[PDB]
């Protein structure tokens, strides 16, 4: 039973999933125009960058809908229309599109290719099993450290550390061997990824009040900008990678 919300409350959350919508399909047809910009062997990173965002695009196109139909204005006040607004599309958006968000790193991380495919593999599964973990603590009634919240919010950080020990410290003879301007942007994305990721289980930790105006649109608000971070943005510098390593291959 979602709280009543101010004009200003409503809208603020409604324009911003609007925004969004708008940001992911402008992202989507930017990736997928800029497939031919970049060499042939970092198509596949254009590629799955644009199955992210369209893929982004919808849910947040059932997401921004979803709360349109919870909400009817009367008397300057958006009270609940008794119809349900749905969480569980931008949990159902994690799990398809975290792992691609690992695999697009790895294709234009510059490694030998008898070593793509199983870093690609290991990191998208792991990915996947993240936020397989982390689903019955998202839908769990208590929100206990010590209680199931805490339980799968630990189990799901396994794999999330796991990432993360990864891409810092197995790496490093990767990264620091390319050109200085491929080897900042390669740093500076997984950087991107540990603040943004970041953000996600920080947010499943506060509850650790459950529905009042205020905490809804804070964590809707600061869940959407950091889903538009960890993928659009995420994605350019991704696309910024694959060019200038384009680049430096002489390639036209
Ligand atoms: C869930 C749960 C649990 C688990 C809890 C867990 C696992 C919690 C985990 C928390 C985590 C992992 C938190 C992580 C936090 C990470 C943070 C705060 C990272 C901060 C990173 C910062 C401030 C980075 C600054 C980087 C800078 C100034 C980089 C400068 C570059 O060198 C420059 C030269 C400027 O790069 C240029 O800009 C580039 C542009 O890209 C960039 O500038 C890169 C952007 C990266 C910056 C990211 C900052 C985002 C803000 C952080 C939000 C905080 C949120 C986490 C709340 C290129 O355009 C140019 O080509 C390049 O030259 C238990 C407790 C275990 C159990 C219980 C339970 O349930
Ligand atoms: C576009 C969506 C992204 C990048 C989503 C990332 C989500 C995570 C890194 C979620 C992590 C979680 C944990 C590490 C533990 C607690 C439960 C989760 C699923 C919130």
């Amino acid at each position: 039973e979602l709280p009543t919300l101010t004009p200003g409350q409503y809208s603020l959350v409604f324009n911003m999933f609007s925004f969004t919508v708008a940001t992911m399909t402008a992202s989507f047809v930017f990736f997928v125009l800029a497939r031919n910009n970049v060499a042939p062997k970092y198509r596949i990173s254009m590629m799955v960058s644009a199955l992210v965002v369209f893929i982004a695009g919808y849910h947040y196109f059932r997401i921004t809908s979803s709360w349109e139909a919870a909400y009817a204005l009367q008397n300057g006040m958006y009270q609940p229309t008794g119809e349900l607004f749905n969480d569980a599309y931008r949990y159902v958006d994690w799990l398809l599109t975290v792992p691609l968000l690992t695999v697009e790193l790895v294709l234009v991380m510059g490694l030998p290719k008898n070593e793509r495919g199983p870093l690609a593999a290991k990191l998208g599964f792991l990915a996947a099993l993240m936020i397989v973990l982390g689903y019955p603590g998202e839908v769990s009634e208590n929100a206990a450290l010590f209680g199931t919240r805490g339980l799968w919010g630990f189990l799901s950080t396994i794999p999330f550390v796991w990432i993360l020990y990864i891409l810092f410290t197995q790496l490093g003879d990767t990264i620091q061997r390319q050109s200085s301007r491929v080897s900042t942007l390669l740093g500076n994305a997984r950087l991107l990824l540990l603040a943004t990721w970041g953000f996600y289980p920080i947010a499943y930790m506060i509850p650790m009040p459950s529905n009042t105006p205020g905490t809804i649109v804070a964590l809707q608000v600061g869940y959407t900008i950091a889903d538009v971070l960890a993928k659009a943005g995420y994605g350019v510098l991704i696309y910024n990678i694959a060019k200038a390593k384009s680049e430096e291959e002489g390639f036209n």
